[PDB]
RNA sequence: GGAUGGCAAGAUCCUGGUAUGCUGGGGAGCCUGAAAAGGCUACCUAGCAAGACCCCUUCGUGGGGUCGCAUUCUUCACCCCCAGGGGGUUC
DNA sequence: CGCCAGGTATATACCAGGATCTTGCCATCC
DNA sequence: ATACCTGGCG
């Protein structure tokens, strides 16, 4: 079903956008622009204001959940430890706010005599300390915490500052002492500081260290006379912290054996592998040489490198002191099969760094590790290998033989080489055995152990596998969708050109490799990437002006080039990129910098004249193509019903008596859905929906009003909980929380065909949550939401009377980002500040951004860039008078653009909501992927 | 313009934690009130997405573990990849 | 009320140190 | 930035 055509692909990668183009060629001459679209993605940003990516915000929330859960676990274990001890935690209720501190300071000052009062005061103190234990390095241990200066340097300075500030010195004194004393002397004092950006005085500057809290705990242990047993146990209980780790899923796998994980660099197998590979590439002068090394010489230098305790032996030392060759020039190396030969004689040869680090650690700290020292003496290298890998894999998760503890806690103070290596451990071991037994290069050892071509590079990643970087993946997803659809509609491309704007250098390498795998699979002659501004010179030396290509008005009181203005330029950059070859971009990019840094008109060369004569046609191809409005700006749609279910701040409920008078606002606010349905029945007995207008009473103060429920019957003085605010809300964890942003909106309409009324139902994730519609197999856009859901509670009253009367039916659904093409007739309901905007920017393509209230929808122009308009707005307020009238208009408009009344939007015969293919062509057929439709005339659901 | 050894900085997440914050439950100090009932500034305590599942059972009517704000066309339908994950759908 | 148009609240900020990546620099050998 | 508030003007 694909018609083969000779074409070229062009990609222009931006920070928040990507320009894609498929262009057919004659010979090397462009005849027609098959497709040219500029997709506008978000860069993976989840909170636009923070800048945090969606992925990051998710991970933060995940780790917060697990922090809370582990804290629950250790606190319940602490309660279990100080039950059998005989102590008593702080009860949740009925205590004094200053009992914990009064405890923690008396226990550190005086010896409490009564054993019961001692035990409860201790229970108070340790319970509170575990609940407020301070900070420490997650990688260190409790026995490591015990070995730090106690008290802290920060705490000693804070304490000296407090002693001079409050004119009192406290022995010893602990942070509990100063806290309880300041909560006595100057009440209302805040302990740790905070910033919320006004006027207040705190008691502490820096975060308190767990070492200070442990210091206070041992002060109490000394003063109260506690045995070594229980004091050690309770410190291990209060400062119990899970040790950080990498999950085994995040380590790369070995390309030669994908069943195995990348080894640690500290690995003994790797140290041997590196030395054996370094020597296996050595050659010795025999004339008019050269020769491989004899088995004896190779073993000699391998053992000489393995045994050394420092990295001192150079290659000159190998060539003279070991191989006994006359001069250093008689030894060289060859790195590749059929490649050049060189060797720096001054450089050092590799050595086993981990065995040497263990050697110096044993020689320095031998008293502390007597059995390990003797162990690593006589054990052969196959056992040492497993031990070193166990040390590395427990030092990063991630045992093994006859381990005494006393030595083991010093063995964790050992610094081994960090980082991982390309190949697995068993792979290194096998490659060394073949290189040692057969005296052979690494490239032939590869073939001996595994069946592999000569030579072969480790496999390059494909398009359908991610980069982990959220900014690069938006580009990757759009690109692979476009390229798949282009290979299906037309032929596979002949050339692929990509341009980037180290932040995008990684993006360059990732995109390049994935397109290289694509090319060697589907057969593309040339695939090139370029940095960074090759297209700007290509254009403005071929006289392609983007404000002249698209007839757009001047913007400044100057004659500046407004190229970032129209978001279609990404596409046109793509289309011009398809005309390039590495040499032409070479000679153009040189000239750009040659000019911008240092009569006069430039350049010309045999490739440049050929390029220009072959590409002369584009000047008019672009005019014709932009005239027919063939260039499309698109925004991908977010349909997945995932994200924040509700706003995060819990809010306190209000209450309302059943017998009192009600208004519409107070009835929409009823929390219980059963109580809600009861009052909806009392407001209209045959009604399915709440048809009340807020700000206006609908029920009297019926003194004998009862509402019968299957739970219970309520009396006229009973109280029912109400949400705090007359806005879409839900109940989570005993509080009220506003719904989050709307997932989508459903477009209903009713009335005559020649003049119909429209309305929107603003559907949120809280709506789908309470309706239990997040199960499998649900269509979130057409699945009835009960009348109690916040969506129906806050629909337009016109809508809720029209839907219950059966006249209104769901006709479509809108989701943030999709496109509103008002066709050739354009916005006719223009009024106010919008119309003065349309006199200078005649925009017909609009993008949905939100659903502000129960009667409006938020639209931004699709072709104009928000960031450039912000540039203008910040510019006029700092440098005024430097704008045209259209510049002032564009500056004032864009922060919120069109905040349109839905009534004045959907009343456009034919207006099309456009849903594009990756190639930028509107789907018209009512297929399984989302498709275009017209609100004025579209078959209702079912 | 190649090869090799080393250094530094940056980027993206991942793991474990620290203070705040919010709601519920408390009460040291305090200001308005003849009250009566509510605000203040701190501190103590539980929880922090709604939820979906497993496991071990000594069967405790109680306990241990995972997933839950990413992968921008949900769900339904076709075409693909090396029996679970990842992709594409031309207007 | 229909239709605009201004104004404003949202959870937020640290830590050390792995895994996965990129640039830029230094030096010594062809 | 998004979804709330108030409020003018007819």
């Amino acid at each position: 079903g694909t018609v083969p055509v000779t074409w070229r692909l062009g990609v222009d990668v931006g920070e928040r956008s990507i320009g894609l183009a498929a262009v057919s060629y004659e010979e090397d001459k462009p005849k027609e622009i098959l497709a040219a679209v500029s997709w506008i993605h978000d860069g993976g940003v989840g909170d636009e204001r923070s800048g945090a990516s969606r992925l990051a915000l998710r991970g933060m929330a995940r780790r917060a959940r697990r922090l809370r859960r582990f804290r629950r676990a250790r606190l319940r274990d602490l309660d279990m430890l100080l039950s059998e001890l005989g102590w008593t935690p702080l009860p949740d209720k009925n205590v004094s706010p200053v009992d914990a501190w009064l405890a923690r300071k008396r226990l550190a000052e005086e010896y409490v005599v009564d054993e019961t009062e001692r035990r409860r005061l201790l229970g108070y103190a340790v319970s509170h300390m575990a609940r407020h234990r301070g900070w420490r390095n997650p990688w260190t241990t409790i026995k490591d915490l015990k070995n730090l200066p106690q008290p802290s340097d920060s705490w000693e300075r804070t304490r000296e500052s407090l002693e001079a500030r409050y004119s009192v010195s406290l022995e010893p004194g602990t942070v509990g002492q100063w806290a309880g004393y300041l909560l006595q002397r100057a009440p209302g004092i805040r302990l740790n500081p905070t910033q919320q950006s006004l006027s207040n005085a705190t008691a502490f500057e820096t975060r308190l260290r767990q070492e200070d809290v442990l210091w206070e705990l041992r002060c109490i242990a000394d003063v109260q006379g506690l045995p070594e047993d229980v004091v050690s146990n309770v410190i291990d209980a209060v400062f119990c912290q899970k040790r950080p780790s990498v999950p085994a899923e995040r380590i790369g796998r070995d390309p030669l054996d994908p069943s195995q994980l990348r080894a640690s660099r500290a690995c003994l197998e790797f140290q041997e592998y590196r030395i054996v590979a370094a020597v296996a590439n050595l050659r010795i002068r025999d004339g008019s040489g050269s020769r491989p090394l004899s088995l004896e010489e190779r073993n000699a230098v391998i053992e000489a490198l393995l045994a050394q305790t420092e990295r001192s032996l150079t290659w000159s030392d190998i060539a003279l002191e070991i191989l006994k060759l006359p001069n250093e020039s008689d030894l060289t190396s060859v790195p590749e099969e059929d490649g050049p030969s060189s060797l720096a004689y001054s450089q050092f040869a590799p050595f086993d760094e981990t065995s040497a680090r263990i050697a110096e650690f044993i020689a320095k700290n031998r008293r502390k590790i007597p059995t390990f020292a003797q162990w690593w003496q006589e054990q052969d290298r196959t056992s040492r290998s497993d031990l070193v890998a166990a040390l590395a894999d427990n030092s990063i998760a991630g045992l093994l033989v006859h381990l005494p503890d006393a030595e083991l806690e010093a063995l964790e103070g050992l610094a081994l080489p960090s980082g991982r290596v390309a190949y697995s451990r068993l792979t290194l071991s096998g490659l060394t055995r073949v290189m040692r037994d057969d005296g052979v290069d690494v490239h032939n050892a590869r073939k001996t152990c595994f069946g592999v071509d000569d030579n072969w590079r480790p496999p390059l990643p494909a398009l359908h596998e991610a980069t982990g970087h959220p900014v690069v993946d938006r580009n990757l997803a759009i690109l692979r969708k476009f390229l798949s659809s282009a290979t299906m509609r037309w032929g596979p491309p002949q050339s692929i050109v990509v341009e980037l704007g180290s932040a995008g250098g990684y993006a360059a390498v990732a995109l390049r490799d994935r397109l290289l795998s694509y090319g060697e699979k589907n057969g593309v002659a040339q695939v090139a990437v370029f940095r960074g501004g090759v297209t700007a010179e290509a254009r403005r030396w071929l006289d392609i002006s983007i404000e002249r290509l698209f007839s757009r008005v001047a913007i400044f009181a100057q004659s500046t080039s407004t190229k970032r203005l129209d978001r279609r330029h990404h596409a046109v950059d793509a289309v011009v990129l398809t005309t390039l070859t590495p040499g032409v971009a070479k000679t153009l990019a040189d000239a750009r910098s040659r000019r911008v840094s240092a009569s006069t008109e430039e350049p010309q060369s045999p490739a440049y004249r050929q390029w220009k004569e072959s590409c002369s046609g584009l000047g008019d191809l672009l005019i014709s193509t932009a005239a027919r409005d063939s260039i499309a700006v698109a925004a991908p749609l977010r349909l997945r019903p995932t994200g924040a279910l509700h706003e995060e701040t819990l809010r306190a409920f209000s209450e309302h008596t059943v017998g009192a008078a009600w208004k519409g606002a107070e009835l929409r606010r009823i929390v219980e859905p059963e109580v809600y349905a009861a009052f909806l029945a009392l407001t209209d007995p045959g009604g399915r929906f709440l048809k009340v207008s807020p700000s206006e009473d609908v029920l009297p103060a019926d003194e004998n009003r009862h509402i019968v429920l299957s739970d219970r019957v309520l009396g006229p003085r009973d109280r029912v909980k109400l949400f705090p605010d007359d806005r879409g809300s839900i109940r989570v964890r005993g509080g009220a929380a506003y719904i989050a942003s709307f997932h989508h909106a459903r477009v209903f309409r009713w009335g005559s065909s020649h003049s119909p009324s429209f309305a929107l139902l603003r559907v949120s994730l809280a709506d789908l949550a309470v309706a239990g519609l997040l199960r499998d197999g649900v269509d979130v856009f057409t699945a009835e939401l009960p009348p109690w859901t916040p969506a129906w509670r806050y629909a337009s009253i016109a809508l809720v009377k029209a839907v219950e009367s059966g006249d209104a039916k769901q006709v479509g659904w809108l989701v943030p980002g999709d496109e509103l093409d008002f066709g050739p007739e354009g916005v006719t309901t223009a009024a106010g500040d919008l119309s003065m905007f349309l006199k200078y920017f005649p925009e017909r393509h609009w993008v949905v951004t939100g659903f502000e209230d129960d009667k409006r929808i938020n639209l931004k122009p699709a072709f104009l860039s928000a960031e450039q308009a912000e540039v203008l707005r910040t510019e006029r307020s700092d440098r005024p008078d430097t704008l045209t009238e259209a510049g002032e208009i564009l500056a004032q408009f864009f922060p919120r653009c069109w905040r349109a009344t839905v009534a004045k939007v959907l009343c456009h015969p034919g207006l099309t909501v456009i849903r594009r293919t990756a190639l930028g062509q509107p789907r018209w057929r009512r297929g399984h992927l989302p498709y275009s439709w017209r609100p004025w005339s579209a078959d209702p659901w079912s």
